[PDB]
């Protein structure tokens, strides 16, 4: 029963299951990446090795207890193919990582219920130190 699924241990995602885990929050890291998965799982995160697109491995999962699905990963044709993945088999909130502006509207489409753009995202944290000066 986990509150937090995290897809992607790259940095966003790494940082994602520290931040939550402090705030005192149940979180599963998910990435295809053995050496990846196993440090995290080393420093006493829950982590598992799985294929994200894998639908039978959203359906193993329990997910309507969860409160938001998390795809942190850098590639975006990747992440839409994540998405669609679980939108197959479920509707459970899910917060997704975009790099290319153009495509924040098929993601919308495909069934993100929040879309993260990367340069959204790098403008706000300017725009926070630029605040506090």
């Amino acid at each position: 029963r986990y509150e937090y699924i995290v897809i992607g241990s790259e940095a966003a995602g790494v940082g994602l299951v520290r931040e939550l885990t402090a705030a005192g929050k149940k979180v599963l890291a998910v990435d295809k990446s053995k050496e990846k998965i196993e440090l995290l799982e080393d420093e006493g995160f829950d982590a598992v090795i799985a294929d994200p697109t894998d639908e039978s491995f959203y359906r193993s999962l329990d997910l309507e207890g969860v409160s938001a699905v998390l795809i942190t990963g850098s590639d975006d044709e990747f992440n839409l193919k994540i998405l669609k993945a679980l939108r197959s088999v479920s509707d459970v909130y899910a917060i997704v990582r975009v790099s290319s502006p153009k495509k924040k509207e098929e993601f919308e489409e495909a069934g993100a219920n929040l879309v993260v753009l990367v340069a959204d995202a790098v403008k706000q944290a300017f725009m926070d130190k630029i605040k506090k000066m």
